[PDB]
């Protein structure tokens, strides 16, 4: 599209409306965007020292990039209750991108004063990478997606990524792709850039808990007729002497019902509770927490595979880094404590994902034989087994939508780890700088890189639209499912609103799993 | 319909099915009706002596009737709550009714020994009063409607009614209608009886809370421009001097700001308080309690004119006659304590209508000038006045559902009182009886009325299907709006379930208005 | 209650805001809210225009009926008009009824 200097390159669409079975959130926001790196492509490495675990290598851009892959940038509160309390899960469809009203402005600091003004003519240029060529930064759970109050301006992001590194520094595979070398659409006012995308079929997110359990799951009433082992000594006269009998499970039996399935897999982590007082004193913040390493630097293991955060009566606990933990609006970036941040829970798997802090079963060891008690061990990784079933991570409003699926010879099972959607192809990266203006030159010339250019930066409006379709409910359940509401007493203020000083804030995550279906 | 004596003479529809806009809900129960009144119609009055408000005098019949007059039996907690929660507002459209299946047995109470049996040709006969030439007596709260949980058999009520009297006697004009005086149609087994209905334009009811309320309904940020009488007297040295002085309504100044509309009406109820304590020890139940009264007799004021039952953080107070209450399953009769019952609470209106126990303003007395104060007196009861707005009573789940327009020169808004639908020409009472089965008569001759039958009853199901519109909402409020839903802490019993000896039970009553709409 | 017409879908409410103009943004980034933004305004004409209708006088009424009229009389300022300084005003507030009909 194209136009003229006194004509709006685009309306203000920021509805959403429900079909019965699709629903579309369109959203727009206002941002800004200054140039970054002074217009170069700057190489950057870790810190020489630096513990071994935290080296890199790689470079930072002049080009900033557009976010949305967090639920809110889309859903408002009311919204994401509505889907939340009568979808037994949703996905995305296809979506559709503008960007539009650009306007560039050009600072002047003359002495202790500076003056704003229009730069009409000078431009920023936008292209997406739909071809998959750039490192994907996004689904890096990074922050600088869109506010999720509307009326909240913004700062675009600025594009860095990282290459291979043996420690502080590079090693030659390492590549170093330049931004440049794509081609941009250069947009000066009354010019707008749209773009529409469509998704891969995937999987609706199950957004439901389920009401049996796989323990539980068979008929009471009656007793199986497969037999299992009941007893193994047995009593003569004064001394027990082995004699294995066997009985038919039934329901006092049980524990020792044969069945059909397993429950998911799992990958131990350590406790700690909201409870001060229980957690040991010391520092096992690192050294406690479960991880993984490769080319010899152990990483974090957050977000760990899918696994119920606390069996019954133990809301107090949680996983060191088995969890999503958000921070109350404001909230500053580091130690914070406790107090300031909202931890995610996920009881309602429970019922078939293990649960994180607790081993998954315990296996025999030895063989045993009269001179030979019979061993045993419990078991603290079980990696996939046959027969195993499971539920992955739930999502949460303020949570991360989707994930681009690694370009490798082996994937299994790719929801995301850090919950949402896993793509293949996902929404192409976008990006968008702001060509430069050489300030002044001299008259006689000089081969040199030019280095003064006018101080300048641009503005204007994007929206996003995307269509979501959904899986309504359809249980045969009598009693009252459970719905998501808020708090009827009175409060000095209400949730997902601003303040007395406009500051918009989300008091609580808010997850997905509601409605209850049957296993 | 027809068929032969081993053919069921319909199935079994109980389902429930929601299509975005309408939502059926069919529904099927086994019933059992035996022989009233042995057969005849007997003459009933008040008891002589009895208070006179007390008085009656009206008959019995050997009929009995249907009636589904109350929402759950149609609606399962479950759906009702799909309902409840996602819809500005609903009503009905149709209904199909059908009885059939229908097998009349015979009992045999020889000696120390009963023996039931099957009558195989003896009948049933049903006929609905779709001329509406009969008391309609459904509406009247009464119980015997259908049970709301499906697998419960039940009993099939009696038909009677009242004409007019004069103490425990009849008064002329009073009349006596005759239900063979109909035509019956007579079902022998392998015969069903099917009819279906159209109900007429009436309003959604609204079932929605007001977010804004008539007086805090402008805009803060500006002041009206009609001005209001500020001051009446003014400072003179020491003393005052009067001197009328206005000013323009702002927002501290609210109370006083000019409007449009008035408080809906009102009818002042005794306010009793949930807290045995607080409560003036005394028997003022009838003697306290809100009346009318016609020729002489005063009934009470139940289900008051719709008004909100208590002021903000009063949760604890109530109408003496203002509000629903049902018995929590199990619930003796009468004199039973507070804690047997479920109250009723209709602060969800406040916003519109008068609060019950609460005067609805103070108009003023007498006319002021230098030599005499001015007056001014609270009202307790005020009509209806040009400019008044409000709120019809909610419904809750196990309420009624509907009542008939009673055929008078004149109505005035014809919500039901104890809410509901009002309908002109409601669902036609439908009744049945069992034809009389004379039992061995005497060889000679005898004119005298037959008085010797064949002891015996029938039985058989009957399903009802309804179809209702919806109004669904659609409001930019962007915070949650309230849902209903089931608390999440364990408990030793499931609401609305069957206890551990299977009995149905519904814990509490369930209203309509939880999503909020603006005034 | 406030005297005019009630009206059930009355003439809709119509909005205006300056769609903010972030002043100059920090080269470092950072996720805050916004809050330095261009000082500035709008302004500009609008215009609306209504159609009404009306039920014309029919009274076999003989003697003449009342009539709003403004005072002969000479005075310093004409009503409903900018005095010296240029202020306009309207002097009283005018009612509606005065034609005269039967009940």
């Amino acid at each position: 599209g194209a136009d003229g200097v006194g004509n709006s390159s685009g309306n203000w669409h920021c509805d959403s409306t429900w079909m019965g079975d699709r629903v579309i959130t369109t959203s727009t926001r206002t941002w800004a965007l200054p140039t970054y790196n002074n217009h170069l492509y700057k190489q950057i490495s870790s810190q020489s020292g630096a513990s071994n675990d935290n080296h890199y290598f790689g470079y930072s851009t002049p080009w900033g990039y557009f976010d949305f892959n967090r639920f809110h940038c889309h859903f408002s509160p009311r919204d994401w209750q509505r889907l939340i309390n009568n979808n037994w899960g949703f996905r995305p469809k296809r979506l559709n991108f503008k960007l539009f009203n650009i306007q560039v402005k050009e600072v002047t600091q003359n002495d202790g004063t500076t003056t704003i003004a229009n730069n009409l003519t000078s431009t920023v240029q936008v292209f997406t990478d739909s071809e998959y060529q750039l490192p994907y930064v996004l689904g890096s759970a990074h922050q600088g997606c869109l506010p999720p109050f509307p009326a909240d301006v913004f700062m675009v992001p600025q594009y860095g990524y990282l290459t291979l590194n043996n420690g502080s520094q590079a090693v030659g595979r390492s590549s170093f792709y330049c931004l440049e070398y794509f081609p941009s659409q250069m947009l000066r006012t009354g010019n707008n850039f749209t773009f529409s995308y469509t998704f891969e079929d995937v999987p609706f997110h199950s957004s439901y808990a389920h009401s049996q359990s796989l323990d539980r799951l068979m008929n009471p009433l009656i007793d199986q007729y497969l037999y299992y082992l009941s007893r193994t000594n047995t009593p003569s006269g004064t001394t027990t002497q082995s004699r294995l009998q066997f009985s038919q499970a039934g329901a006092s039996d049980i524990r020792d019902q044969s069945r059909n399935w397993l429950p998911g897999p799992c990958y131990r982590q350590q406790r700690v509770s909201k409870t001060s007082a229980d957690n040991n004193n010391s520092e096992y913040s690192w050294t406690g927490a479960t991880k993984y390493h490769l080319n010899g630097r152990d990483s974090l293991v957050n977000p760990g595979p899918a696994m119920a955060s606390h069996k019954d009566d133990e809301e107090k606990f949680f996983p060191q880094s088995g969890v999503l933990i958000f921070g109350k609006q404001g909230s500053e970036k580091t130690n914070v404590d406790i107090e300031k941040v909202m931890i995610t829970d996920e009881e309602e798997i429970r019922t078939t994902n293990p649960v994180a802090t607790e081993q998954y079963g315990s296996v025999s060891t030895n063989l045993q034989r009269g001179n030979r008690q019979a061993a045993t061990a419990d078991v603290n990784t079980q990696g996939v087994l046959p027969g195993m079933v499971w539920q992955d991570r739930d999502v949460y409003l303020q949570g991360p939508i989707w994930a681009k699926i690694p370009h490798t010879d082996g994937h299994f099972h790719p929801s995301p780890l850090m919950g949402g959607f896993g793509l293949k192809h996902p929404p192409p990266q976008i990006l968008i700088k702001n060509t430069p203006v050489p300030a002044n030159p001299s008259t006689t010339f000089s081969a040199a890189k030019f280095a003064s250019f006018i101080t300048q930066y641009s503005t204007g409006q994007v929206s996003v639209e995307i269509e979501w379709e959904l899986q309504k409910e359809n249980s045969k359940r009598w009693n009252p499912e459970i719905q998501y509401t808020s708090n009827y007493n009175k409060s000095v203020n209400v949730d997902f609103t601003v303040d007395t000083n406009g500051v918009y804030s989300e008091p609580r995550p808010i997850g997905t799993r509601y409605l209850t279906r049957n296993l």
